[PDB]
């Protein structure tokens, strides 16, 4: 029972990395490798190749979910206030995005991004998942607080494309790592870079916001 | 992972290319645990076809960076001899400047909202995480140029140094919002509740990161 939830957190460990990088090409037998395992455990603790990749995805979302949900409780504490700030609003906007460059140049959440990154181009089972659990109630309070400190309407379509748009500010420095290390020179991102981004990404999104203000 | 010779007749010529589209698409989707049996089929050439024009299935894993580059750059040559003839100018026409930058990102926009593209967007963005050989041919020979004449335009815009970090860092995240759509393509789909880009959408798009550009170009010009 408690041998087992350790196997089967070296399991998913070592799935997400295969599956990140192979997808469903990737084989039982180098799963089994890297988490120290016999093939047959992956049978064993989740019934097949095909359902440890969905609970790969469940992974994915509980992780997400548990830095998420902090950020939700927040806004919900500061638009119960008869009175909540602009500045507050901003503030919330800026925390949830700090807290994505963080997550987004940290070495440990490569393997979640490889995993996500190939299935929004051919989406399994596995991403509605995701996406029904955190990624779209993520994207929907990014687009609720900027929609909230603009004056906009959160479900127009141009405002979702807006918001859509930012976020790929976010995701640039993951999704395109490889191109700007060897462009910046940087070998590897560290606290003082990581400043830098969030400066930067900061500049962009206060800019859209005071562009797009009713 | 090494070069190949150029195919000496055009049959020859032909059958490569079935074979890099097929393995583009393989690749893409598998990585190295891509099979040459699969990428054979989709071709509608044999195995054996793999081993003579390219050598191994690691070598045809290369050609496909190379075409990849070579797709690219030919996409991109004509605003790179634009950019060029602007900046041999003394007194460059700042609406000149953003007339270029807007449309290279039109450009982009469009090509990253067609199917056709999906497969090399695949193989980069598995390179991004996991760069072997295949990405740094790919940025050496055109995503740096891009990347470079990009971040040139826009300090030209509003008068920075270009090899400055920080106008580095402000073209990355800005090409971040052109990419999004196809990055983030699934996602974006479910949220506006298409099911495909079209003309109409893919215009729609361009609208929102052409507003984007506009507002960080007169944000990072303010001091100047
Ligand atoms: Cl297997
Ligand atoms: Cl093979």
């Amino acid at each position: 029972t408690i041998k087992g939830e350790q196997a089967k957190k070296q399991l998913i460990a070592a799935a997400l990395a295969q599956f990140g990088e192979y997808g469903m090409n990737a084989t039982t037998r180098e799963i089994a490798a890297q988490a120290g395992q016999n093939i047959a455990a992956i049978t064993y603790y989740f019934g097949s190749k095909e359902d440890l990749y969905l609970a790969c995805a469940q992974w994915i979302a509980d992780f997400i979910g548990e830095q998420f949900r902090p950020h939700a409780e927040e806004a919900e504490r500061l638009f119960a206030q008869p009175q909540p700030d602009r500045a507050a609003i901003r503030e919330l906007i800026l925390r949830a995005c700090r807290n994505m460059i963080k997550l987004l140049t940290q070495d440990d959440t490569v393997n979640l991004s490889k995993f996500i990154s190939r299935e929004q181009l051919s989406p399994t089972a596995a991403y509605h998942l995701v996406h029904e659990q955190v990624i779209s109630p993520l994207h929907s309070h990014l687009t609720r607080l900027i929609a909230a400190w603009t004056g906009c309407d959160a479900n127009d379509t141009r405002m979702i494309l807006h918001t859509h748009a930012l976020i790929g500010e976010i995701l640039a420095f993951r999704l395109g790592k490889e191109t700007i290390l060897l462009r910046t020179g940087w070998t590897a991102f560290d606290e003082e870079k990581t400043e830098l981004i969030n400066q930067t990404v900061t500049c962009h999104i206060d800019l859209i916001l005071q562009g797009l203000s009713q």
